[PDB]
């Protein structure tokens, strides 16, 4: 049967990442991956996280599955993390949280449960993407539509656009935003926005749902959260597909939430129900370690708080790389204002380099960004700065 | 949306479980599930398992994906436990091993796999199952069709019957195999039986697929797989979907493997690719917690020793339990000869109960046994043993 096979390899994820580690070159950067570095160039295990494998290793005493909502404070904490701390979500029990596979597993949850339970038809996606948002939906049979999220000559929001291009989004319809540091132009909307928004959906009468892949990577834990808030403050119903891969930099042990807001109390459980069962229907049981690594360190209140410097630590880290980026390029003679990379959220920069110019960086200098022209800032050491931005002003 | 939502519960899973857990009753019993109770009624963690918990909790630096065969011996060791060290299948570089979900997260690669690259049409299982198997291939789109296996009058294989059923079965047809312990008789074909088969299938052109979830629960390690190995003997193509949530206890780890055997190193290198990728477009990243303690355990010539020795101690008490349990029957005064028992293969034994004496077991009882009749001898304790077989003797 196999004699007949094609290939495959093609995949820009082990693909520009393999390919940078079979490339047999001198000083060669790689910001094209998105995973968070020290500054001595490694990729460190959080140390919140090594202590809590610890008390994992001598407190465990079964290995058995106690069920997707079965992790203790797992589903809790999740939600004090999304909606606050004494939010009236919490209060009157109208959210349920279950474990999903890292990331992507959690959209495909809510799509798949999305699709079995709910007469939804369109779910709006935000364009420019990375077309990756739009497979998922597809797949459990939903269409997908378009809207305008981009910048202005000003690097600002073109707010009016977003809305112009959200005026066909029947009610019924499902809208995706994207929470904190959006993937590509780093521009999230202001608290006035984010509210202004969360009015015309509830007016219009949209499934909001919102994906959180890299809370606390904009401004701080509870800012980051501050749009998505906004939203459960007057609405009835909403999903969450949640990521703990980034801030807790388990990369490969694959935590991801998805949350489901209902009306009240009963609506949430029966529905959460059609959803628990509809990964039973899947892809099998979900991955334990990961989960339990996040609840112990976010359950007790004294991991919890070294963990949340770890992540301000990384963060600031990041400010300070893009401060450097900024700077070094104006040095090395670049003559485009670059002030503007300030002001962009997240672990990535968008300068807007050509699909070309992209290309002669990697064959030319060894210098790795994506073919879009997301460079990882967090992979920006001082060591490496300096090549890089030579790299980068010679390529203009 | 969520309003008009129906409920789901049913399944007997989480159902005849925490069902269990909410019989407010005294001494019940819980043969229904299928995991290992040591003799105390509690479910450790393998020795072996804390062991190799602790070596990566000092040795991990980052926590980042190295792909699906990107953990180091995972694969090597799967291969050697599978097909034999010094095995040809291993030296010619035959095989290629991938990371999977817990049990069902094979066999559902195996299925996708298995359509989206080749012509074959239909899938043969066996037939009485548990029907599980029979939806996986569906969902690929793959007919399925049933063969015969089960027992005679004097409780051994009706081998014929066997070969009979499976005569219709069409060259390039994937046929499914139990390599040990066979829900639902307990009874696996001898030596001399695999063989047979073996040589009917290189005859007639079946693409063989072995589950492999207990292997070490029957005789042994290196003894469960005799029927597999005499598959590869002679075979040019198989798949092998295995399982480490049994044999490890890493029950809520989610450990699988899917094994592609083909013709020659470049043929099954080639197909590989399509499977890896064909694992993209679905459950996103494995869990590597799991296969890395597995991993651990197996690389290192010191801690599989202790492993070896953890399994057959489990082994070992069941066979022990399955006397005790024979003995306690006959002597609380049932009249048929249940020495059929002891000859049965892994955890679990079919006195076959109908479907109203398991009922009747955990309603008048508190003797919960699956709605089929399969009872885990592996929760007999020589403490619940003695009520166990009256509450049994006086249905029966």
């Amino acid at each position: 049967m196999f004699e007949n096979i094609t290939a495959a390899p093609a995949d820009p994820i082990y693909g520009l990442a393999d390919l940078f580690r079979a490339d047999e070159r001198p000083g060669k950067i790689n910001l094209g991956l998105a995973l968070y570095y020290d500054e001595t160039g490694k990729i460190p295990v959080l140390t919140s996280v090594k202590k809590a494998e610890q008390y994992l290793l001598e407190n465990e005493t079964t290995k058995l599955y106690l069920g997707i909502d079965g992790i203790p404070e797992f589903g809790r904490c999740t939600q004090e993390l999304l909606f606050g701390k004494g939010s009236a979500l919490i209060n009157d029990k109208r959210a349920r949280t279950a474990q999903t596979p890292g990331g992507h597993g959690a959209l495909r949850v809510a799509a798949d449960f999305l699709a079995k339970n709910t007469s939804v038809k369109r779910v709006w996606v935000y364009n420019p993407s990375s077309n990756c948002s739009k497979s998922v939906f597809n797949s459990a049979g939903l269409e997908v539509r378009e809207y305008a999220y981009y910048d202005a000559e000003n690097h600002t929001l073109d707010f009016d656009a977003l809305i112009n291009s959200l005026n066909e989004a029947q009610a019924g319809d499902v809208v995706l935003f994207t929470g904190c540091c959006h993937n590509p132009t780093g521009i999230d909307p202001t608290l006035e926005q984010w509210q202004t928004l969360a009015q015309l959906s509830v007016e219009k009468g949209w499934l909001p749902l919102f994906t959180f892949f890299y809370q606390g990577f904009a401004r701080g834990l509870e800012e980051d959260a501050e749009g998505l808030r906004a939203f459960a403050a007057m609405h009835k119903e909403l999903i969450v597909a949640s990521s703990y891969s980034k801030n807790f930099g388990l990369y490969n042990e694959s935590v991801g939430a998805c949350t489901l807001v209902a009306a009240d109390s009963e609506t949430v459980d029966r529905a959460f129900s059609q959803m628990k069962a509809a990964i039973r229907d899947n892809y099998s049981s979900p991955p334990a370690h990961g989960a339990s690594v996040v609840a112990t360190i976010l359950s007790n209140d004294a991991l919890r708080a070294i963990w949340e410097q770890e992540l301000t630590d990384m963060r600031q880290r990041i400010q300070r790389m893009r401060q450097l980026f900024v700077n070094t390029l104006q040095e090395k003679g670049a003559n485009r204002d670059f002030s503007f990379i300030i002001k962009q959220n997240g672990m990535f920069s968008f300068s807007g380099l050509t699909k070309e110019q992209v290309l002669r960086l990697r064959e030319e200098f060894g210098v790795y960004a994506v073919a879009s022209g997301r460079v990882n800032v967090a992979g920006m050491t001082p060591d490496n700065m300096a090549p890089l931005c030579e790299a980068i002003v010679a390529v203009l």
